[PDB]
């Protein structure tokens, strides 16, 4: 029941692309322990330092590699994933966006039936400021604290990071389930591993209309012993996600201004 911590060692697949590289770059910057890349052909070589393998198995060889995010075209993707679950990694984010669903399905159920944790598709991934961050979350806008974020959004997710960060307050983990119809890890699960993270305080779930998602992670709210925040874009309608969550024990913020006041009547 671990995302990202102190004993994260990830790989970059698709490391040796424009966007792979960047933000190889900027992970590093924020202190992320990347252990190796990965890039067919460009074995031997390395980017900002962190050295190239040619496939996942070779990488997870010499660096006992234990996570990875993928940042490989979406005609490629799916093979990707597969290599990284074939070689035993247990945290896969995949930030790839465009993936056919059929391919994304092909991996989240190979996944979940080993037991791996797949973050995304289409995801911007996740972020602990303690640790760093596997994916393209702007650092920027956050700081270590208690405040744990799981939304399915992109940009939203920032505005209100950078709203509750202006307010005083830091994050533990904010984690992006991603934006397409198939993902992996959903609500609930990111809920759940937030129940268990000693990092983490409370809570600030992030949805928006549509789906059903919100709704499914209402049932697991009514059970949990840490404070949950809502907020739902859009005000299947930001009423009835408002209202399931409000009945299971969430505490909705009708603005994103109030996200910053229930924190300071929570954590202080």
């Amino acid at each position: 029941m671990i995302l990202l911590d102190e004993n994260t060692k990830a790989i970059v697949q698709g490391i040796t692309g424009r966007q792979g590289s960047f933000h190889t770059k900027k992970m590093l910057e924020c202190g992320t322990k990347i252990v190796g890349g990965v890039t067919p052909g460009k074995g031997g070589q390395n980017v900002h330092g962190v050295p190239v393998f040619d496939t996942v198995k070779e990488a997870v060889k010499e660096t006992d590699a234990n996570a990875s995010v993928i940042f490989v075209p979406a005609p490629f993707a799916k093979d990707a994933v597969f290599e990284a679950i074939d070689a035993g990694i247990e945290l896969i984010v995949v930030i790839t966006e465009h993936i056919p669903v059929h391919d994304t399905m092909e991996f989240v159920n190979y996944a979940e039936d080993v037991g791996v944790k797949i973050i995304g598709p289409n995801t911007p991934g996740i972020a602990s400021p303690k640790v760093g961050k596997l994916g393209i979350i702007p650092m920027e806008v956050l700081k270590e604290g208690s405040v744990g974020m799981v939304s399915r959004s992109g940009t939203l997710t920032y505005e209100i990071a950078h709203q509750i960060k202006k307010a005083g307050f830091g994050v533990s983990t904010c984690v992006g389930i991603g934006g397409d119809p198939i993902v992996g890890l959903r609500y609930k699960e990111v809920l759940d591993l937030f129940e268990k993270d000693d990092e983490t305080e409370a809570i600030v779930m992030i949805g928006e209309i549509g789906g059903g998602a919100e709704e499914e992670a209402a049932k697991f709210i009514e059970k949990m012993k840490k404070p949950v925040i809502g907020y739902i874009a859009g005000q299947g309608t930001a009423e009835s996600k408002m209202k399931a969550l409000e009945e299971a024990g969430a505490y909705v913020a009708k603005n994103i201004s109030d996200i910053p006041k229930l924190l300071a009547g929570i954590l202080g």
